[PDB]
């Protein structure tokens, strides 16, 4: 019936959301670059219209790897997984979801791009790289609308 | 019925207007050499909405004539021409006259050629509705 009502399942397109984004972010600093790739997204989202309005829901798991390239030496290597358990409308509001970084072995030099990168400045990178992800998921709503009323 | 098409929802557009033109422009230019029709009625109604991604149509006429031969020989009528009667060209056509002359021309022609060539005029009623209102969309497209 939600369906009959003008819910959207939205699903594909906020896979693909936050594959790209993720997965084109660079944190630069001045002798490495960390990125991001392996991107596995599962759960869902969702819009309706309620008397004018957009009314949303979504949440999702969010798990993938880093990665980091010694920037003035072309060297790219394997850092480690990136598992955002619970990305949602409710925790994106307060934009205070948990971000859980691991580092892939015990290693002096992942311990350094960990504690000195990743543990503030990257979580709040990847924060900064989602932000959008509801208002962009209206627009496409939005676009939903104009092409079951609008496109002849 | 959603709220979602209760904002989006860009109305069921009328095509009144056009649909009596079209019935009565064709049918009035139909001859069959020589039978010919005039004293055209059409009445009844025609809409387009989008909907649900694709256009949607609906029309209700009652269509009526008089055919000729050159003299008046009479009245036609089509009581439904609707949504649906295009699909198979399968709905009535009522053609009315006690004389030979107009008997016989009845059942040599306007009885199985004058309502093939009646509905083949008519036949692409409902694409040529479609295709109006496309350009009638495509009008705003470059201005």
């Amino acid at each position: 019936n939600l369906y009959f009502q003008g819910e959207r399942n939205y699903n594909k397109w906020a896979e693909s959301y936050i594959k790209y984004n993720l997965s084109n972010l660079k944190i630069e600093k001045e002798d490495l670059t960390i990125y991001f790739d392996n991107l596995q997204v599962s759960g869902n989202a969702c819009v309706s219209i309620r008397k004018g309005k957009q009314i949303n829901s979504f949440e999702y798991i969010i798990k993938f790897e880093w990665l980091y390239s010694k920037k003035k030496e072309g060297k790219d290597y394997f850092g480690g997984s990136v598992e955002i358990p619970d990305f949602s409308t409710f925790s994106l509001e307060e934009n205070d979801y948990a971000i859980n970084i691991e580092r892939t072995d015990e290693s002096e030099n992942l311990r350094f791009i960990y504690d000195s990168i990743l543990k503030k400045e990257g979580k709040e990178k990847i924060k900064e790289c989602l932000k959008n992800f509801q208002e962009d998921l209206l627009k496409h709503d939005k676009n939903e609308s104009n092409k079951e009323l609008k496109i002849k």
